[PDB]
């Protein structure tokens, strides 16, 4: 159920890496890839990368961008950011708290703790959840 | 098993996130501490508490931010690479009540005493080799 709506992200993400391009100018993608770490007034300008890529990822897959989708998210970060700013990225992420992360049905955001949970799987290979 | 398989498995995926940026608040002194032979006493509790925090809040603690609550799997590798046999249980104890994925993802409030853990990060601990300690690490007070 969310196997698969990874997947559908992780093979939209492995895609990007040529036919398009992100609204990224290579300063950016050094900052957002670098091993560099995201000092505290980096925040604003992280959260607009990770989100470049999220909602970018997105419009060139035909899904829409209202809630962002928690796996992409994931992906986004897993797959972009460097270890030195992984986590720091989940908890400036969870301040972009756009959906109520569905869990038990209840509308509960998307919280940077989970976040880390998913992109640490990702980068494990599984993801093959549940 | 082919559940206590993937919990390793994101272990293991671990060390390499942990190893790759090895960004950590702690003071030679303090890393010679915590990765030390010699026994953590009961006094010493503050001082390891503070340590074996800095290896999971990482660079979140270098820097300000606030913490966020980190997977088991990943406590459990850090405690693996870091801390040294003699200490690891004493870690665990500390580090008790933890969450594994699993659980961070549907929301099943499920604490992982020190004991579990301290049964899980010895396993982990005993499988990786690609994983140990070198000096490209004495960098950072």
């Amino acid at each position: 159920e969310q196997s698969v709506r990874f997947q559908t992200a992780l093979a939209s993400i492995k895609l990007i890496q040529a036919s398009a391009v992100l609204d990224l100018t290579e300063d950016d993608f050094d900052f957002l890839t670098s091993n560099k770490v995201w000092i505290a007034t980096d925040r604003s300008r992280a959260r607009r990368c990770v989100e470049a890529c999220v909602y970018g990822t997105l419009d060139f897959v035909g899904y829409p961008r209202f809630p962002a989708p928690v796996e992409f998210i994931a992906a986004v970060i897993a797959y972009y950011v460097h270890p030195v700013n992984i986590q720091t990225a989940c908890l400036i992420m969870e301040g972009a708290e756009f959906t109520e992360n569905i869990i038990n049905g209840v509308e509960r955001p998307v919280k940077a703790a989970e976040l880390f949970a998913f992109t640490l799987r990702v980068r494990a290979g599984n993801t093959d959840v549940l």
